[PDB]
């Protein structure tokens, strides 16, 4: 069902959704896998579903509609801890690249495309332990989809040859992520 901002694990699968307190946002969990996101005019947000903790050879299997208006991604979303470390492997994106800003580190193929790798730091941000400072790493995939899989292992060794040590694995869900934005969304995980 529609819910506001938490976590918990649904139907077998772990979620998150979070939000900045604007309005706009309405997310849903449904059957299994699966989860869906429709906004109009939010603020920033991110939510979906997957696993908690997640691994670090995981292959994430999703699918279904992404259909955003403005600035949106979807993604592998996840966190680990000692040291905290934020991550994304962005499969597809709306009218503003995420890894704006970030420093390029490279490139890695996967599952079908080259994609970009990056990583910023971010100072005093919300994070799964409170306010916090911590690295945040990007992939971007180059070819743009809204199904696929994702061999997790190969960003996160792709992000470790230029200086990423992975900690203990926090949650690691499949994430549809706005920014001010309008858009719809239903995402079915595996
Ligand atoms: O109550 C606390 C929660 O609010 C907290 O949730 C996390 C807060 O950070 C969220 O981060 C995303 C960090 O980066 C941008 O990438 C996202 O836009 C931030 O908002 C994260 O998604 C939430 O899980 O968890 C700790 C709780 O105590």
């Amino acid at each position: 069902s529609t819910i506001q901002p938490g976590t918990g694990y649904n139907n077998g699968y772990f979620y998150s959704y979070w939000n900045d307190g604007h309005g706009g946002v309405t997310y849903t969990n449904g059957p299994g896998g699966q989860f869906s996101v429709n906004w109009s005019n939010s603020g920033d947000f991110v939510g979906g579903k997957g696993w908690q903790p997640g691994t670090k050879n995981k292959v994430i299997n999703f699918s279904g509609s992404y259909n955003p208006n403005g600035n949106s991604y979807l993604s592998v979303y996840g966190w680990s801890r000692n040291p905290l470390i934020e991550y994304y492997i962005v499969e597809n994106f709306g009218t503003y690249n995420p890894s704006t800003g970030a420093t390029k580190l490279g490139e890695v193929t996967s599952d079908g495309s080259v994609y970009d790798i990056y990583r910023t730091q971010r100072v005093n941000q919300p994070s799964i332990i409170g306010t916090a400072t911590f690295y945040q790493y990007w992939s971007v995939r180059r070819n743009h989809r809204s199904s696929g899989s994702v061999n997790t292992a190969n960003h996160f060794n792709a992000w470790a040859q230029q200086g990423l040590t992975l900690g203990t694995m926090d949650y690691q869900i499949v994430a549809v992520e706005g920014y001010f934005s309008s858009g719809s969304a239903s995402i079915t995980v595996s």
